[PDB]
DNA sequence: ACTGGTTACTCTTTAACGTAT
DNA sequence: ATACGTTAAAGAGTAACCAGT
């Protein structure tokens, strides 16, 4: 199939390895801040990095959040995962047109909190409207069309997830 | 042990189960913090879920009376053992009183000599015994929370690293 | 739908250990 | 000696699910 012919060419694969090599020459903290920002932008859990590369969860967490040091070879696996994952989510959205758990994005949480101030038990028509509003905002923060919301995958907002967020919030008001 | 003592234990569980659960939760959580008893110790001995217990102790998350009865039963029995342990598996836990002594000591010097570290061992062990209302002569009752010289060293080591 | 009770999952923190200057 | 490197353990926060209305 012509669409599956979008494997990696040798020249483009070498460019990936070159990026990883140039990343290892940069300051490790500055790259850690950029990888962490990417994980938050597309709500990619740190466990997916752990299960793929084999890095320790605490060492990865402390390296991304605090700047805890990490040897070159381990950082090379992190950067190799980063460059590979970027292309993977890139093709995931253009084709939209150990399963990870849904995570509420910060952009959607503001939309929900503002709806919570005006109604704590939203009807079905209010919940479904919030679904389209949240998935649009999540698509925007990723530099993606809202028409490609199917690419959100495990982080796609459903009507059921909106009800659970409101119900759990009412629980927190105690 | 004694029948009058065994009946007393069942009695206090009855009263505690007939009180506002949040009040007893703070009382149990304060006892855990006072003696630095890990919540994992409770989970292993009671069979309560780690998230449910932490949320019940911290936030007042609901918990059935049957589950609460297990937490209360563990609580009364632990107090008798802890008292016996001081009259005569768990990882070390720094107490809040000891940490203030170490903060001040760190403020003066960051790579303490084996002299100053052993002095701080005594100050922290005396400070931890005061927090639980025992005499400093019963510091061996601290068990897994007894302050040693290596533990003071790793505290200053890890804290120097946290400044970088 | 809803509250009440409940938890697997996820991640941060803690204390401790080993290794290379 | 001591900074650098590393992680098992511990616990808090999150999303979700069920039971009985």
């Amino acid at each position: 199939i012509l669409k599956e012919l979008e494997n990696l060419s040798p020249e483009e694969a070498a460019h990936q390895k070159a990026v990883v090599e140039t990343l290892l020459q940069e300051d490790p903290w500055r790259v850690a801040k950029m990888v962490k920002s990417y994980l938050q932008q597309h709500n990619i859990p740190q466990r997916e990095v752990v299960d793929t590369t084999g890095l320790n969860q605490s060492h990865l967490s402390q390296h991304l959040n605090k700047g805890t040091p990490m040897k070159t070879q381990k950082r090379a696996a992190l950067y190799t995962w980063y460059v590979r994952k970027q292309r993977e989510v890139a093709q995931q959205f253009t084709h939209a047109g150990r399963r990870n758990r849904f995570k509420w994005g910060p952009a959607s949480q503001q939309i929900l909190f503002q709806a919570y101030e005006r109604q704590k038990n939203p009807s079905k028509e209010e919940r479904e409207t919030l679904v389209e509003e949240c998935n649009r905002a999540e698509c925007i923060q990723r530099g993606v069309s809202p028409s490609q919301a199917q690419g959100l995958g495990s982080n796609l907002v459903t009507e059921v997830r909106v009800y659970n967020w409101f119900a759990n919030r009412r629980k927190e008001e105690a």
